[PDB]
């Protein structure tokens, strides 16, 4: 339990909006993360010490904090430089590039320790619940840490973009990308995939392309990883095709993707989003900016899954875990089954 | 609250399987179990109708309806002497329960009209009304079971066993519904989706799709969802030349009966898709109806849970609405879903 660490948790996140981040686009985004990245890995990292002691004591577990630690360390001895210290703007960046690497394997590391824990130990239903509830935070907020490092790496370090977000992300277009790297994989091992079939509907503006402010990435993570079950489920059950329709609302850009894989009885959906980490992850990458993935299932015919995304950039807030009294609570925490 | 409430609240509620209740017309037992049974339902909720915000229990409505449940719950105590073997005491309980019944029959409206007076954001009146509805339909289902199938004048359709139909026919219940519907999406708009239905039978490929279930039921939570797919569909593309059909699949799968109806009517945004789900919460106007009491989508959902289904929404704003009902495809896993005053109910308020 460093000092450090300590410190920066008792900070709660600043979370950003899609709107604040495009502003990147040095001194003051340089202030900020110092700051709030810290902060971030502060909070997760107390969060991660309330975990059962011999999943904490994992290998894995160990490894993450350790970087964790590391790379908090690294960003608050930039807390002794001056935002005007162009040479330490410089190393600030080079800095979030090692902090990037350190924590490239974050997410199968993590995953290691808890599927090594789950193995090997007995789960209460409690602590079970705060798996998924903690994976889910910290995920998020791995990718929330990421996200702002990546932004200012990329700006201060695509053309077209401002750092990594597209403010004209053509979302058809990704639907397009991503379901070709589905359909790639899906050849390579079932020597045959479904086709897509496309619509569009820009309810804001029809007969318009739909364009929304959005980061192309992790919008392409999430369709690919429902587009490979929604492809491998159409194989093995079975080919159909893809049905996909992308649709832009007053508030909402919506994507809905069909197949006819044969579904899952509804006992089974909440399982899809227990950590087997792909479909958990994407809707988390679909909840960071205030959006949402919901897949509903027709047991005997095929599946539905829809991605919302906030139409505003200043409505996607990022959705950041904080370490505080409430989730404490939580993880201490009518009807009859 | 008098004393029966009190000592009846104290236990909880006994959750049956549709096959249970299927199994009860295979007379004493029903009997044995529903004298009791019925007051501890009765009296569960009674506790929590304490515990509303003032101005909502004195309303006259809910004080009526209160004060209904406290007799129904009494004429129900009084058999609690008899013995299940005493012939003239099962035909007075069937007496007492239909007796029960009508005294029941207006509790949504009477409640409604109460939270009219008291008036979507309370999230303990939300907590509450799917409580007491659930507490409701689960008592009438007991009763009408017993009615149904033990009175000599009340027979209910000669095909059900009470109220539950062995072999329900999903897509003619869909199909009724539907027209249900659209004779009254017609008297306001002078026009209809047609319905466009498909049905796999991923169970038994190509075969009829029946299950064990409460036709009624189903007939209420479809024709509400049919009703608002309608009215979304028509004024979506009131500038239209045509209209789109309502898209409906009915699949059975191994454990579920899934129903999933497609609308074209516009969607809403996601912001509001739990706000459509709280009781009196309507984008039309309340009445004095297609829409606009603001039951459809809450009541049906409790219809869909009440034997351990759901029933979901899921909306493309500016396109059109994803309704999905799941039915457990065995009656043994259809279990109802009951609500119970204790501790974490009283905590939840
Ligand atoms: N298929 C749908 N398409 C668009 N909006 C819907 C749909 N279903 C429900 N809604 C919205 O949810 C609200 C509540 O519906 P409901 O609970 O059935 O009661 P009511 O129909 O009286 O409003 C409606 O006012 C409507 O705006
Ligand atoms: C878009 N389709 C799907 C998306 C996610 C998960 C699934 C899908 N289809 C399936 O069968 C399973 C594997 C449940
Ligand atoms: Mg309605």
């Amino acid at each position: 339990v460093p000092r450090e660490v300590e410190h920066f948790s008792r900070y709660s996140p600043s979370p950003l909006s899609m709107k604040q981040l495009l502003d990147f686009g040095e001194r003051t985004s340089f202030a900020f993360l110092r700051q709030e990245l810290p902060v971030r890995l502060a909070n997760i990292l107390k969060e991660i010490d309330i975990l059962p002691t011999q999943l904490v004591n994992t290998s894995s577990v160990q490894l993450v904090k350790s970087w964790y630690i590391q790379s908090l360390m690294d960003l608050v001895e930039f807390h002794e430089k001056s935002p005007d210290d162009q040479k330490a703007l410089s190393d600030f960046v080079d800095t979030l590039i090692k902090v990037r690497n350190r924590h490239h394997n974050v997410v199968p590391t993590m995953a290691q320790g808890i599927i090594e824990y789950k193995d090997a130990c007995t789960v209460d239903p409690v602590t079970n619940q705060n798996l998924q509830y903690f994976l889910d935070r910290f995920y998020m907020n791995r990718i929330s840490t990421r996200m702002l490092m990546n932004q200012h790496i990329l700006i201060f370090s695509n053309p077209s973009h401002i750092g990594s977000i597209d403010p004209n992300c053509d979302v058809v277009a990704v639907v397009q990308d991503a379901f070709e790297c589905s359909r790639m994989l899906c050849d390579q091992y079932y020597l045959s995939s479904p086709e897509l079939k496309l619509t569009q509907v820009n309810g804001k503006f029809p007969d318009q392309p739909i364009h929304i402010v959005y980061v192309p990435s992790h919008l392409h993570h999430m369709l690919f990883e429902l587009f490979k079950n929604a492809m491998r489920a159409t194989v093995e059950h079975q080919l159909t095709p893809i049905e996909v329709i992308v649709v832009l609302g007053k508030e909402d850009l919506t994507i809905k993707i069909s197949d006819r894989g044969g579904g899952v009885p509804l006992r089974i959906i909440d399982r899809l989003f227990s950590y087997g980490y792909g479909l958990p992850i994407s809707r988390l990458y679909a909840k960071y900016f205030q959006g949402d993935l919901n897949l509903y299932s027709l047991s005997g015919y095929g599946t539905d899954a829809i991605i919302y995304l906030k139409a505003l950039s200043s409505e996607s807030i990022e959705k950041l875990p904080v370490f505080n009294k409430s989730a404490f609570k939580h993880y201490q925490m009518d009807w009859c089954i």
